[PDB]
DNA sequence: AAAGCCGGAAGTGAG
DNA sequence: TCTCACTTCCGGCTT
């Protein structure tokens, strides 16, 4: 479950170390933002143990997440996101 | 122009 | 050995 990138977007955003890669930007509404692409891609390849981890691979994995209606694109800036399932939801 | 964002399709490490 | 959750590559379209 720990190598999930839902999982593991969601334990970023509750520890506050990593506010300058990930942040919460409407709590109560699960809108996140990116702050850190490059940074937070990095982030990624060392949680899975992987080389040669980029952004432009792992945002397709978010689109991949589009797909599966786990997170969506808000509109209101760029590197913009919103959860539509809790973590309860998406293990259900 | 260049960089970013998108989705289709095939590839793959790990559990 | 096989499948899952991404991963890898890329044409096409935004910003």
């Amino acid at each position: 479950d720990s190598r999930l990138l839902w999982d593991y977007v969601y334990q970023l955003l509750s520890d506050s170390r990593y506010e300058n890669f990930i942040r919460w930007e409407d709590k109560e509404s699960k809108i996140f933002r990116i702050v850190d692409p490059n940074g937070l891609a990095r982030l990624w390849g060392n949680h899975k143990n992987r080389t040669n981890m980029t952004y432009e691979k792992m945002s397709r994995a978010l689109r991949y997440y589009y797909k599966l209606n786990i997170i969506r694109k808000e509109p209101g800036q760029r590197l913009l996101f919103r959860f539509m399932k809790t973590p309860d939801e998406i293990m259900s």
